[PDB]
């Protein structure tokens, strides 16, 4: 996350980190949103590479023992029948994870709460991105949980000529813009925080920023819509 600020430990407890082992070590690629006790979601794009994964919940220092971390193996990847490695911007940017066990919830560790299918945000809607990912464009991951304050540019904007054009569908949800807040890499995979009726909800799952850099004005970071995939979420865990 560009332009952040530390996150308070037990502010966003869907939120998980996704890592993959490299050599005796694991390292963070991706967040995530708790979804079910044994449900992950991400993006597709966090689990193109045939690795082994890992997923941390209650997790807050990436470096450092907080006392609240659980660590879960992930047994089974659902990525979207449409998704296309080589075309991300058709969308489809999202995968299910079904975890080896179920993870115990506390105040640190919570399932996100999902926005009924087919809702669309106001342009200039509150919400908050979360993550681990670059503090800079081509910077170094953070340490610390960081978030920024990101409010939503609706599609009409958000696909016209000066911000993303045909890049961006209606099956996606473009946030920020501002040229200092962004998401960035590493960030890939989380939530899209949005206040809706007094509640927090996770409308999106980070998927993409702009080649050129991470904060850049008027391209606004691209999420896929959590609310496009309602269907296809419950018909997924319904059946594994
Ligand atoms: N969000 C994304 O697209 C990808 C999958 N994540 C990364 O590229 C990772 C997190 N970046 C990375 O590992 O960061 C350093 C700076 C190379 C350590
Ligand atoms: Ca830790």
């Amino acid at each position: 996350v560009v332009g952040g600020t530390e996150a308070q430990r037990n502010s966003w407890p869907s939120q998980i980190s996704l890592q993959y082992r490299s050599g005796s070590s694991w390292a963070h690629t991706c967040g995530g949103t708790l979804i079910r006790q044994n449900w992950v979601m991400t993006a597709a794009h966090c689990v193109d590479r045939e690795l082994t994964f890992r997923v941390v919940v209650g997790e807050h220092n990436l470096n450092q023992n907080n006392g609240t971390e659980q660590y879960v193996g992930v047994q089974k990847i659902v990525v979207h029948p449409y998704w296309n490695t080589d075309d991300v911007a058709a969308g489809y940017d999202i995968a299910l994870l079904r975890l080896a066990q179920s993870v115990t919830l506390n105040s640190y560790v919570q399932l996100g709460v999902l926005p009924r299918a087919g809702t669309i945000l106001a342009n200039n809607s509150p919400c908050y991105i979360t993550g681990w990912g670059l503090t800079r464009t081509n910077g170094q991951l953070a340490q610390t949980l960081q978030q920024a304050y990101l409010p939503t540019v609706d599609y009409a904007i958000c696909s016209s000529s000066s911000y993303w054009g045909s890049t961006v569908k209606n099956s996606m949800v473009c946030a920020g813009g501002d040229g200092v807040r962004s998401g960035c890499q590493g960030d890939s995979g989380g939530p899209l925080h949005c206040l809706v009726n007094g509640q927090y909800a996770v409308h999106g799952v980070t998927s993409f920023v702009s080649r050129l850099g991470c904060n850049v004005t008027r391209k606004p970071t691209v999420f896929t819509r959590v609310s496009a995939y309602i269907s296809w979420i419950n018909n997924v865990i319904a059946s594994n």
